[PDB]
């Protein structure tokens, strides 16, 4: 209850430091860059401690072992800017080991049966695939390109297929937590074919977020008339309209970018008027997660203008 919610903070101000380490890349701005790194580093400590206190107590671990993921792929990003092969070397560090944190939680909360658990697990392992993928970017490794890729394909299949399990047992929160994997496992896949310049991986990635973006939407409104669950499939489209600018970004496509641009604007509208309703209404949960929707709006809108 309340570790959940210290969680979900952290996860909104690592996703601030990734917006920011992003902006350091388009402008080339190196002082942007160490600001960003110390802030990842102060957040990933915290994260650090959290995750001891949930554990010694397990959805608040989850969530901040996703908060440790974040900021884990801010130092990826930081690494890209600063060109810093040495930070690079250290994300990758950081990323597996996170890796092998959410592949052994997970394991344990498919056997313990909790669900939220799992989905929030497999978020994370989603979440280390992006870290992986932004060090092959930063050291030009293929290796570990075609290792993310294999990552995000694992992740696509199995949330895909453990959707429609949580279908069958009126799961609508891990329902939601399935789809932003499914929306992830997009983000890590145009990631790859960026790092790879391949084009048919980002035909593909596109595919994928496109499916995630309809099916999102229309969960979206079904759940309107949770409120929970109302906020993480605003979370999911958020994150299929970062997809969309990355394959923007990699297509080389102004049509696309300014597709991504536009449902980026229309998810932030619509999350600033639930946030709205529910800070009246006293939603602390879900509050938060529009909060977190609003950032990734941010970062969409950030990569559609690199684009």
């Amino acid at each position: 209850h309340m570790g959940i919610a210290e969680a979900l903070k952290l996860i909104a101000e690592a996703l601030e430091v990734i917006a920011k380490a992003l902006l350091a890349i388009a402008l080339g701005d190196k002082e942007l860059a160490k600001e960003a790194l110390k802030e990842a580093e102060e957040v990933k400590k915290k994260a650090e401690k959290l995750k001891k206190e949930a554990e010694k107590k397990r959805i608040a671990a989850a969530l901040a072992l996703i908060a440790i993921a974040l900021a884990v792929i801010a130092l990826a990003l930081v690494a890209i800017a600063l060109g810093d092969k040495e930070l690079a070397k250290k994300a990758k560090e950081e990323a597996l080991k996170v890796l092998k944190e959410a592949e052994k939680g997970y394991k344990e909360a498919k056997k313990q049966g909790d669900e939220i658990a799992a989905a929030l697990y497999l978020i994370a392992i989603a979440l280390a695939a992006i870290a992986l993928a932004l060090v092959a970017i930063a050291l030009g490794d293929e290796e570990l390109a075609k290792k993310a890729k294999e990552l995000a394909e694992k992740v696509k299949e199995e949330a895909e297929k453990r959707y429609k399990e949580a279908e069958k047992q009126g799961d609508e929160i891990a329902k939601a937590l399935y789809l932003i994997a499914i929306a992830l496992a997009a983000i890590a896949l145009a990631l790859v074919a960026i790092a790879l310049k391949d084009e048919k991986l980002a035909k593909e990635a596109l595919k994928l977020a496109l499916e995630v973006k309809k099916k999102s939407e229309e969960e979206y409104e079904e759940a309107k008339k949770n409120e929970i669950a109302k906020a993480l499939y605003l979370i999911a489209i958020a994150l299929a309209a970062i997809a969309l600018a990355l394959v923007a970004i990699a297509l080389k496509d102004e049509e696309l970018a300014e597709e991504a641009k536009e449902e980026a604007e229309k998810v932030k509208e619509e999350a600033e008027k639930q946030a709205k309703e529910a800070k009246e209404q006293g939603n602390e949960i879900a509050k938060s997660l529009y909060k977190i929707a609003i950032s990734l709006a941010e970062i969409a809108l950030s990569l559609a203008e690199i684009a």
